[PDB]
C-alpha cells in the first residue's frame, strides 16, 4: 500500500476540506491496490516571505510530489503563487496553479517548474484575433500596459496578426501606474483605425475608460475591444457602454479547480510510478541543495497527460504549461450589466440569438 | 587562453565600471595564465518580474559562475535580491550579496545559494548582548515587529541570554507597519526593567517612538538601545535624545564590497579549478531544467574561503547561510546629532574618549531596574 503525498497551498479551511475530499474520493476512484493518494495541504499566506517559508515547513517536508497553488482571485493575490513556484521549483517538484492568470508564469524561463489549469490573460489576444474577421474588422489600435503583462498579449496578437491580411496599424504603451493616459490616447484618436484593443490592470482599464470618454473617443463609429480584467472591478464603475470584453468561465470557481487538478495529478501519478525507474520526492528544505532526479519527468508526463470529463471541461496543457481549450464567455456592457453575447471555446466564436449593442448605442457594427 | 565569467547587479552605470576594474585587477594580481576572469554585468531592477527576466537573459545566459547583487540601500530596495536568488538558486549558481541586511536570506531552506559580504540586522543582537555585558544592563525589556526580522532579533538574542543565567524580562510584538502601538506600551511601562531593546522598521521605529515619548519613556531612567535602521529615516527625526544605536562599518559602501566580493570569488574559483571534475556552468535559462552539480561545491569553496587586507575588514562566511563576521560602530543621540560613542570589533564592544549622554539628559549611566 504506497503512500504518495500530494500537496496544495489552498485560500480557505473548506477549500483544505474539498481538497482532502476530492482526492480520496479520486483514490477510490482509480483503485487504492497498488498506490494510495495522501492529502496534506496549508491554507494560503499574502507575505510571500511567509508563503515561501510554510511549503518549506509543511509541504515539501513531508515529502510530497507536486503542489497545488490556490488563493483567493483578487488582482492583490495573482502573485501568491510566485514563491511557491521558485521553492518548489528550487527541487524541480512540478507546481500545479489554479487561479492566477500573470503571463509571467508562461516565461520561457524564471517559472520553468510551473503549470496551470487556467490560462494566462496574454492567451485572450487569441480570442480578439478571431473575433476579428467574424465581425470584419482587420485595422486596429492596440494599447497595452508596458509591463511584462501588457507587452505579452501584444507579442502574442501580433504574431497572430502576422502571415495575415489584418495588420497592427499603431501599437501605443502606458506606464503601468499612471493617472493621466492623455497625450497618449489624443494620439491614438487622430489615428486612421477605431477598434481599440486594450490590456490594462483593472484601475488602468480604468483611468483610460475615464480619460477617453474625456475626449470623445466613447461613442458612435468606435469599438471597443477589451479582456476580462478591463471589464472587471473600478473597470466596470467607469466603462464605456458597448464594450466587448471576456471572462473566463469556471476562472474563479476554485472548488471545480481543486476538483479538476486533483484529476490530472492522481491520473498523472500512476502513469509515473509505471515507469519503475524512479526515485522518491526529497523530504528535505534543510541543507538538502539537490533536486530529484525524476522531478521534470513527472512534470513532462504532467503537462502531456490528457484528461477529458473535467469540471471544467476537457482539460490537458501547454506547451509549456498552460490550459488548452478553454471557454470565455464573451461579454458587452449594455446599461450597466453584462450580457453574454457570444462564447468562444477552443477556437472559433459562436455568438447567440441576443444581439450586440455597439459604443454609443448605435446597433449593427461600425467601420 | 580560458575564460571564466563572473556576473553582478549593481546599483549604477558606474559602479558596473567599477566592477570590471575590480575583475581586470583581481587578474593582475592572480596568476592568470591557466584561467583569466571576465565581467558581466546588469543593472538593478527594482521590480521582481524584470529583475529575475535579467539575470537569465543578460547573466545566466553568459556562462556565469556567480553573480554579484547590489542596490541602492533603501529600506524599498532591501528585498532586491530574492529574484536573484531563486532564479541563479534553481541552478545551484552562487548569489552573492553586497547589501542587503534582511535576515530571512540566513535562513535554514528558503535560500541555499545565497551569500553575503554583510551581516544581517539578526547579529545585532550579537552586539547588544555584549552591550549589556559592559554597561550592566540585567533587566530589559524586549519589543520586536512579529514578523519574520523581528522574530529573527528576538530568537537570536534569546539564545545568547539562554546560555546565561538571564532571559528578557518580558518580550512584546507588534503588528508590521501598525499606527497605534499606544496599548502595547502602556503594559511596558508599568514593568520593572527600564531598558528596551527595539527591532523595528524604520517606519514602525518613527511609531513606537513617539507613542513612547507620549507615554512618557523618553526622560531618565530609561535606557534605549537599537540597532541601524531603527536610528535612520524617519526614525531619528522621532528618535529620544540619548539613544544609542548601531552602524555596520562600510555597511552602505557600495565599491568597498564590490571590490572585496570580487576578491573572495576570484580567489575561491582559482581553488576550484584546481579540482578534478569540475563542469561549466549552465549555458541558458530557456528550457534548462539541470543543475551544474559543481554548484553546490562551489557554494562550499566560497563559504569555507578567507580573505585578509578587504577594505571591509577581514572576509569570510559563517555556515548558517554565510555571513560576514566583522565591525559595528555604537552610535549616540546628542542635540539631534549622532556621535559615536564606541566601537565594536568581532567580539567585544570597546568605549571611546568621548562621553554619553543617556535618555533624559542624564550624565551617568542608569541602571535600568526601575531606579
Ligand atoms: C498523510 O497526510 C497526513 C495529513 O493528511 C499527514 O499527517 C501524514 O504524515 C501523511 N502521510 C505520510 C506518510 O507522510
Ligand atoms: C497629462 O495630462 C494633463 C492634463 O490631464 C496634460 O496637460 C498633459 O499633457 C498630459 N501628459 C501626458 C503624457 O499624458
Ligand atoms: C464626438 O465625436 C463623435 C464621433 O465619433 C460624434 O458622434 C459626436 O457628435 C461628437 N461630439 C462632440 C460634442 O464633438
Ligand atoms: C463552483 O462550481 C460549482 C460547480 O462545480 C458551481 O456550483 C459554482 O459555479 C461554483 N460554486 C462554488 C460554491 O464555488
Ligand atoms: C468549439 O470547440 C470545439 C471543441 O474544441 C470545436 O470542435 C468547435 O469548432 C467549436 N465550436 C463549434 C460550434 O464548432
Ligand atoms: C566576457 O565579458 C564580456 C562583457 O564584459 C562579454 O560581452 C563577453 O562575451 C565575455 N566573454 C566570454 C568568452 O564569455
Ligand atoms: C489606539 O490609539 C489611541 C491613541 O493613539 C488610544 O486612544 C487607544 O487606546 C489605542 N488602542 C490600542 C489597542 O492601541
Ligand atoms: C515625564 O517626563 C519626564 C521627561 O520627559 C520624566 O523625567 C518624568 O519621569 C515623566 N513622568 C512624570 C510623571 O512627569
Ligand atoms: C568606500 O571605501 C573607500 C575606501 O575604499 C572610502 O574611501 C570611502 O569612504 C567609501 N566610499 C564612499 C563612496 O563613501
Ligand atoms: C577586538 O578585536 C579582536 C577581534 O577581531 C579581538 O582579538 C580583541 O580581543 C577584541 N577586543 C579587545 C578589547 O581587544
Ligand atoms: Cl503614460
Ligand atoms: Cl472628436
Ligand atoms: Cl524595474
Ligand atoms: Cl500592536
Ligand atoms: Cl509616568
Ligand atoms: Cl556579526
Amino acid at each position: 500500500p504506497k503512500i504518495v503525498n500530494i500537496g496544495a497551498v489552498l485560500s480557505t479551511r473548506k477549500h483544505e476540506q474539498m481538497f482532502r475530499e476530492a482526492v480520496n474520493q479520486a483514490n477510490k476512484r482509480h483503485g487504492s491496490w497498488k498506490i494510495q493518494l495522501n492529502a496534506t495541504s496549508v491554507t494560503h499566506k499574502p507575505n510571500a516571505i511567509q508563503m515561501a517559508l510554510s511549503v518549506c515547513e509543511d509541504l515539501i517536508s513531508s515529502q510530497v510530489y507536486a503542489i497545488l497553488v490556490s488563493h483567493p482571485p483578487t488582482p492583490n493575490d495573482h502573485f501568491t503563487p510566485t514563491p511557491v513556484s521558485y521553492t518548489a521549483g528550487f527541487y524541480r517538484i512540478p507546481v500545479l496553479g489554479l487561479t492566477t492568470r500573470m503571463s509571467i508564469y508562461s516565461d520561457k524561463s524564471i517559472h520553468l517548474s510551473f503549470l496551470r489549469t487556467v490560462p494566462p490573460y496574454s492567451h485572450q489576444s487569441s480570442v480578439w484575433f478571431e473575433m476579428m474577421r467574424v465581425y470584419n474588422w482587420n485595422h486596429i489600435i492596440l494599447l497595452v500596459s508596458d509591463d511584462h503583462e501588457g507587452r505579452a498579449a501584444q507579442k502574442r496578437l501580433e504574431t497572430l496578426l502576422e502571415e495575415r491580411e489584418s495588420k497592427a496599424e499603431k501599437v501605443l504603451q502606458f506606464d503601468p501606474g499612471t493617472k493621466n493616459v492623455t497625450a497618449l490616447l489624443m494620439e491614438a484618436r487622430e489615428l486612421e483605425a477605431r477598434v481599440i484593443i486594450l490590456s490594462a490592470s483593472e484601475d488602468d482599464a480604468a483611468t483610460v475608460y475615464r480619460a477617453a470618454a474625456m475626449l470623445n473617443m466613447t461613442g458612435s463609429g468606435y469599438v471597443w475591444l477589451v479582456g476580462e480584467r478591463e471589464i472587471s472591478g473600478n473597470a466596470l464603475r467607469y466603462a464605456p457602454d458597448g464594450i466587448i470584453g471576456l471572462q473566463l468561465i469556471n476562472g474563479k470557481n476554485e472548488s471545480a479547480h481543486i476538483s479538476d487538478a486533483v484529476g490530472v495529478v492522481a491520473q498523472a501519478v500512476h502513469e509515473l510510478l509505471e515507469k519503475e525507474n524512479i526515485t522518491d520526492p526529497p523530504r528535505g528544505c534543510v541543507g538538502n541543495t539537490n533536486i530529484w532526479k525524476t522531478g521534470p519527468l513527472f512534470k513532462r508526463v504532467l503537462m502531456s497527460s490528457k484528461y477529458a470529463d473535467g469540471v471544467t471541461g476537457r482539460v490537458e496543457f501547454n506547451e509549456d504549461g498552460d490550459r488548452k481549450f478553454a471557454n470565455y464567455s464573451i461579454m458587452n456592457l449594455q446599461n450597466r450589466k453584462l450580457v453574454q453575447v457570444g462564447i468562444y471555446n477552443g477556437t472559433h466564436v459562436i455568438p447567440n440569438d441576443r444581439k450586440i449593442i455597439w459604443p454609443g448605442g448605435e446597433t449593427e457594427k461600425p467601420r
